[PDB]
C-alpha cells in the first residue's frame, strides 16, 4: 500500500505531477483535500477528468466545508483540524502515507508538513515544474510535462509522528462527508481532534521538561506536571491557602486507633444511638476538653490525653451496634478525608463478652469495614487493614496480649482478599519494666507467620526502647518516636533500614508540646524535617480522630505550623513513604500506587 | 522588545505588509531572509529602499549563499540550517520571535513554521494582500496597500516550543556572514544543528514512548533508550551474542571473599613473587581443579570447595607483600570487569602474626584499597567498602570473633570517607549447633554501633538457620539462601522486610549442582527467577573469584543457562538490587546510582 496525500489549489496540475514521486511504480491511492472556493471548481473538474483517462488507483477530491478563502484565523484552524481528520480516514498508517506540499495556500503547505510531522508520513515532497509550457495547467500540457521529464522533487525526508498521537484512528474523530456526485464535502461537528492534539503536546512538553530530574519527584507521574506546578510544589506548604489542595490529596493512613474516633461531640451521640442494647449504654461522662482544643494553650500529657477518649472504646463497643456504628463511620470519615489506604488499629478483646468472644467482635469489625469498602465504587474506594492492638499495662498481666497475638496469628491467615489482618501494634504503658525485650519473647510466634510489627514509642524520652523494638522485636514501623535524633547511631540504623516512623502532628502537639509558627528550627522543633534529611521514612497520621479532634488534612497543615518551611513536595513523600510502609500486599500496594498518582491540581500557583 | 523575522521570494511586498501586523507600533527590529537567486536581487533592492525610508526600525536583509534555486533536498536542507542558525542570531529569544511565512517558496513556509514549533515564537502569521492593485509590487501599490487597509493577518499561534531547544544560542552555531552593501550573505559551515536537533527530537520520542512503562523500568535513564532496545531489554538473556554487553555493564558486588581471589595460577603466582619474606613462603601444594571446572561434572561440596582454595587464604596472605598484591590485583580485576561498588569481605585476625596485630592489617587492607582507589580516575573507579568475617566454628572458639567483631567496631568509626568498614560477615561452619541465635549475643555491639550484618549461609539445608538470621540477628542480607521457597512465610518475610539474598550463580552451582540449560523449570531450577516473581531483592556475585574462576560477567551470563528465559532486564534489576542492598552512605549510593545511570547500548537489536 502507498497512499498519496495532496492538498490543492489553484493549479489543480501539483496533483498529476504529484503522482509522478515514485515513477511509473504509481500510488495505490490519492485522496485530496480542496477548499469550498469556487475559483478552484475547475481544478477540480480537471482533476476528474484527469483520473478519468488514468484508472486503477482509488480517487478522492474532498473538499473542506464552509471554508473559501482565508478570512481570518478562524478559517485557518478549521482547515487544520478538517486536515487532521481526513490525514486519519483517507491514511490510517502512517508507514505509508505520502503528503505533498505543492497546493494550497502557503498556511496550507505549512500545516500540511505539520500535520506530516505529529501524525507521521513516509515521505513529504513538493513537486516543482519547469515554466515552459504554454502559447503545465491543461490536460495536455500535464501530459507533456511528465512525458518530457518537467518535474523536480524535494523529499523533506519521512517523519516518524509522536508516539501518542500515531495511534489516534478515524473513528475516534469522524468526519461527515455529504456526496454531491464523485467528490465529497467534507466538514467537522467540533474541534475535539485540535484540543486532544494540543493537550498532548503540552503534556509532552511538561514531560521533557521534568524529565532531568523525574529521580527527585516522589510521584513519578508528577513530571507530566507545568513547570509553574513543579515550582509550586517545592515552595514551603501554606496552612491556610492549601486547605483545599491537601483536603483532595489521595492520603495514606498507618496510625489510627479504631477505639479513639467517636469520642465527643455529635459523633459520639450518632455511635451511641445505634446501640442494640441502649439501656446497658453507660452514662456520658462529664469530659471537659482543654482550652484551645485541639491546640491547647499547654500540653495535656499522655494520661489527660487517653482519659479525653473515656466515653468511647471498651465501655461503649461492647455492644455491637456501637461497634458497627463506630466501624461505619470511621470509614465515612476515612472516606471524606480522601483516604486511600488505612490501617486501623483495634482490641477486639477489650469488646469481648460472655456471648461474644473476641473472635466474633474482630470478624464483625472486618465484615463492617468489608461492607463499608464494597459499597464504595473502586475509584474513591478506601482500602482499610487492620492492626491487633497488643497492650501492655502496669501490673504484669499478659493474657490479654496472648490472646490479641493468638487473634491477629489466626486473622493473618483466615483473610486473604479484602479487609485484612496487616500486623500487630505493641502499645500501651510506657517505662522501663515494659519495654520491648520483655514481650520479644512473646512475639516469636507473630514472625513465624509473617505478621509484621509497629511499635509505640510515645513518652518515654528512651532512646533503648526505640532500640529494643528495632532490634528485639523486629519492628517494621515506630509510632510516634520523637526522640530519635539522641541517639545518631538510631538514627541513622532506622534510616539505613527502611523502618518507618509514624508521627501524628496533632497528637504529638497535644500530649508533648512544640514551638509553633516559629521562622526558625533548633534543638525543639518537631523532628519531621530533620527526620526527612536523615533520610527516615517518615509517616504523617491522625492517631486518633477524636481525641485529637483533627482528621489526616489537619495533621498535615499542622505540620507547617509545626516544621518553619516544610515543602508540599514533602507532604507528597510523606504519602509515598506510607505507601512504601504499608503493611500491604503487592494487589493493595498496586491499587495503592494508581490511587496516588492522582495528585490534585494545584490552584493560583507561581 | 519585538523581533519580526520573514522571507521573500519573488514578490518582495511581503515584509512591508508584515511590519503593519501589529499596527502603527510596528517592530523593533525587522530581519529579512531570502535566497541567492538573480529573481531576489530587485526585490532586495526594492526592500532596501522601503528599509531607507521608514528609518524607524532596525533592518538587516540577509541572503542565502549557497541556494540559488530548491533544485533537490541538498538545497532545501542547507536552507534549513541557515534559517536556524539566522533564527537563532537574529532572535535570541523566542518570546520576541515574529516569524511571517509569506514570501519564500512552499517548503520555505513550512520550514518557517517548523522552526518556529521547534524553537518557539511568539507569534506566526501570514499575510495576504487583495489583488485590487496595479494595471500590490510596487512601492506605491504597497503604500495604498498599507493606507486603505487590504491586507489579511492569519495569526497561526504562539509556538511554545521545546524545552531543550529554545535554549540553544547563537555562539553555540554561528553563521559565516560576509558584507556587500546593506546586505548579509550568510553560510552554514556544516550540518551541525541539523544533528544536533535530531537527536533531540529522536531522544524526546524515546522519551515519551516509554513513559507510560518508566515504572516498570529498574534504573530511569532506559526510558531515553529507543523502543526497539527496550523490547530487546525483555528477550531472554543469551550468554554467548550477550557477553560484550554484559561485560560492559556497571556491576555492584556484595559477596567477594578477599582470601579466595588468586588462589591458583598466573594471579596466584604474582601474588606469591610479591612477598615480602619469599624464604617463608610456602610451597605450592598440589590442588587439581575438578575436571570441567568452572563447571564440574557433578557438585563438589562445601568443603572440597574450600580445599581448592589452600594456596591462597591465611597460608599466604601472612606476609605484608603478599597481602598488597592481593589486594592490588582484586582491585584491578574489580576494574576490568567494570564493577563500580564493591563490597570486599576479609578477616583481618586469620592474617596477623606476632608482630602484625589485625588492626594493623586491616588498616593495610583498608589503605592498600584506598590508594588503588585514589589513582583511579572517579569516572571508572571502583568503590570499595570492607565487611569483616567472623567466621563460626565447631568446638565453639569464640576469641577470633571477638575479634573480628571488635575490630569492625572500631574500623566503622574510624575512617568516615573513602573505604571504610561498613558491616559484618557471620560465615565459616553452618550446623544445627551452629544456628544464628547462638550468636545474637555477640551481634549486640555491631547493631549497637549501627553496623549492618550480612549472614553467610553454607553448607545446610535448613529454614531455622534463615529465621534466625533475619529475627535474631537482624541481618540485612543473606549470603546463599537458596531454600527460602521451602518456606512461604519465610519468603513472604524477605520480600516484605527488603532483606537482599546474595547468589553466588557458579559457586552456587560448584557446590550443590542446579541444572543447566533446562527446557522451562521445576524442582531444580535455579531459585533466582522464582525469588525476583515473589519480590525477593536478589543479587549476583562471584563468592570466590579464585575458586570459582569466574568474574561477575561471568556469573550474570551463567544465570541464563541456570535460570531459562530470564531477561536482561531482570539482570538490571538484579544490579539495582545490588545497588539498593549496599552497606553505602549517601555520598556512596549517589556515586553508585550516577555509575548505573550508564547502561551500555545494546548492539544486535535487529532480530
Ligand atoms: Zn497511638
Ligand atoms: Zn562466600
Amino acid at each position: 500500500m502507498r497512499i498519496l496525500l495532496c492538498s490543492v489549489g489553484t493549479s489543480w496540475a501539483v496533483v498529476p505531477e504529484a503522482m509522478q514521486l515514485l515513477g511509473s511504480q504509481g500510488f495505490d491511492e490519492v485522496h485530496v483535500l480542496t477548499t469550498a472556493s469556487s475559483k478552484i471548481s475547475p481544478g477540480v473538474e480537471q482533476l476528474l477528468r484527469y483520473f478519468e483517462m488514468h484508472p486503477g488507483p482509488r480517487f478522492s477530491i474532498s473538499r473542506v466545508q464552509d471554508f473559501e478563502d482565508l478570512r481570518s484565523e478562524q478559517d485557518h484552524m478549521l482547515f487544520e483540524e478538517v486536515l487532521w481528520r481526513w490525514l486519519l480516514q483517507r491514511a490510517p498508517q502512517a508507514a505509508h502515507r505520502y503528503i505533498c506540499l505543492a497546493g494550497g495556500y502557503k498556511t496550507i503547505s505549512a500545516a500540511m508538513q505539520r500535520a506530516a510531522a505529529l501524525f507521521g508520513a513516509c515521505e513529504v515532497f513538493h513537486v516543482l515544474c519547469e515554466p515552459r509550457f504554454g502559447p503545465a495547467s491543461t490536460l495536455e500540457e500535464v501530459e507533456q510535462a511528465i512525458a518530457t521529464n518537467a518535474l523536480r522533487f524535494v523529499r523533506l525526508g519521512p517523519e516518524p509522528g509522536w508516539p501518542q498521537l500515531r495511534l489516534l484512528s478515524a473513528p475516534s474523530f469522524p468526519l461527515e462527508s455529504t456526496l454531491q456526485g464523485p467528490v465529497h464535502w467534507v466538514r467537522a461537528s467540533d474541534m475535539r481532534l485540535r484540543q486532544h492534539v494540543e493537550g498532548v503536546l503540552e503534556r509532552s512538553r511538561h514531560i521533557l521538561a521534568a524529565w532531568e530530574g523525574i529521580s527527585e519527584l516522589p510521584i513519578p507521574a508528577l513530571a507530566a506536571w507545568p513547570p509553574s506546578h513543579l515550582r509550586w510544589l517545592h515552595e514551603p506548604l501554606d496552612p491556610v491557602q492549601d486547605k483545599a489542595w491537601v483536603q483532595a490529596l489521595p492520603k495514606v493512613e498507618l496510625h489510627c486507633h479504631l477505639g479513639g474516633f467517636a469520642t465527643h461531640g455529635e459523633l459520639l451521640h450518632k455511635v451511641r444511638q445505634e446501640a442494640a442494647n441502649p439501656e446497658s449504654l453507660p452514662p456520658v461522662r462529664a469530659i471537659p476538653l482543654p482550652p484551645g482544643w485541639p491546640i491547647p494553650e499547654e500540653p495535656i500529657g499522655l494520661e489527660r490525653y487517653m482519659r479525653l477518649g473515656d466515653n468511647n472504646g471498651s465501655a461503649l463497643l461492647k455492644d455491637p451496634g456501637c461497634l458497627r456504628a463506630q466501624c461505619r463511620l470511621l470509614y465515612e470519615a476515612l472516606l471524606a478525608d480522601h483516604v486511600a489506604y488505612a490501617e486501623i488499629r483495634c482490641s477486639p478483646a477489650n469488646y469481648a463478652s460472655a456471648s461474644r468472644s473476641p473472635w466474633v467482635v474482630l470478624q464483625e469489625i472486618r465484615n463492617h469495614f468489608q461492607q463499608a469498602m464494597e459499597e464504595t465504587p473502586e475509584d474513591r474506594r478506601c482500602h482499610v487493614n487492620l492492626l491487633l492492638t497488643a497492650t501492655r499495662e502496669e501490673g504484669g498481666d499478659r493474657s490479654r496480649i496472648a490472646r490479641h497475638l493468638a487473634l491477629a496469628i489466626t486473622a493473618a491467615e483466615h483473610w486473604k482478599n479484602g479487609c485484612r489482618v496487616v500486623g500487630v501494634d505493641l502499645a500501651g504503658f510506657e517505662d522501663r519494666t515494659t519495654r520491648a525485650a520483655m514481650f520479644a519473647t512473646d512475639f516469636e510466634p507473630v514472625h513465624r507467620v509473617g505478621l509484621a510489627v509497629t511499635v509505640h514509642a510515645g513518652e518515654n524520652d528512651d532512646v533503648e526502647g526505640i532500640w529494643q523494638a528495632v532490634f528485639k522485636l523486629s519492628a517494621r514501623r515506630l509510632g510516634h518516636a520523637l526522640h530519635l535524633s539522641r541517639s545518631p547511631d538510631l538514627l541513622r540504623v532506622v534510616a539505613e533500614r527502611g523502618i518507618a516512623v509514624e508521627l501524628c502532628p496533632y497528637a504529638n502537639l497535644q500530649i508533648k508540646g512544640f514551638p509553633l509558627d516559629e521562622e526558625q528550627e533548633g534543638s525543639e522543633t518537631y523532628p519531621l524535617r530533620g527526620y526527612l534529611a536523615a533520610g527516615v521514612a517518615v509517616t504523617l497520621n491522625t492517631d486518633n480522630l477524636g481525641i485529637s479532634q483533627a482528621s489526616l488534612t489537619d495533621n498535615l497543615l499542622l505540620t507547617a505550623r509545626l516544621c518553619p518551611g516544610i515543602t508540599r513536595l514533602e507532604v507528597l513523600k510523606t504519602q509515598v513513604f506510607a505507601a512504601q510502609a504499608a503493611f500491604a500486599n503487592q494487589a493493595e500496594r498496586k491499587a495503592l500506587w494508581a490511587r496516588l498518582a492522582q495528585v490534585p491540581v494545584p490552584t493560583d500557583t507561581e
